């Protein structure tokens, strides 16, 4: 599923992500934009052999199991394929764990490089939320 901006904002709010760990909804929408272009089915292989999955590009090195990342962990206790669903619940639940692990949203390098410090409220501008 490819979400619209306001549609994704609403789904993220519906699942408890707005202001989770102090990160406003615009931060989460901005991260999803630059991680996946709002596409729940996005997958990208990393040079180390792990793969990032879904709307928030969650890594199989630590967070989900894909059966092909030797030496990795599965800290969200989910198959990585569950992070590709049209329903964002699994990605949201896992992102809540990631953002709580100590470095906040810096875990998402694209958030640090493209969203952090910017006018992230522009991502939810005009949305009926
Ligand atoms: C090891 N990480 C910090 C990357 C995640 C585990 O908490
Ligand atoms: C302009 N964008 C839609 C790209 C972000 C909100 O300002
Ligand atoms: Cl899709
Ligand atoms: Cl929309
Ligand atoms: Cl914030
Ligand atoms: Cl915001
Ligand atoms: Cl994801
Ligand atoms: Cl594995
Ligand atoms: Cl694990
Ligand atoms: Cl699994
Ligand atoms: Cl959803
Ligand atoms: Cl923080
Ligand atoms: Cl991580
Ligand atoms: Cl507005
Ligand atoms: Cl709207
Ligand atoms: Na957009
Ligand atoms: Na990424
Ligand atoms: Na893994
Ligand atoms: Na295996
Ligand atoms: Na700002």
């Amino acid at each position: 599923k490819v979400f619209g901006r306001c549609e994704l904002a609403a789904a993220m709010k519906r699942h408890g992500l707005d202001n989770y760990r102090g990160y406003s909804l615009g931060n989460w929408v901005c991260a999803a934009k630059f991680e996946s272009n709002f596409n729940t089915q996005a997958t990208n292989r990393n040079t180390d052999g792990s793969t990032d999955y879904g709307i928030l590009q969650i890594n199989s090195r630590w967070w989900c199991n894909d059966g092909r990342t030797p030496g990795s962990r599965n800290l969200c206790n989910i198959p990585c394929s569950a992070l590709l669903s049209s329903d964002i619940t699994a990605s949201v639940n896992c992102a809540k764990k990631i953002v709580s692990d100590g470095n906040g949203m810096n875990a998402w390098v694209a958030w640090r490089n493209r969203c952090k410090g910017t006018d992230v409220q522009a991502w939810i501008r005009g949305c009926r939320l």
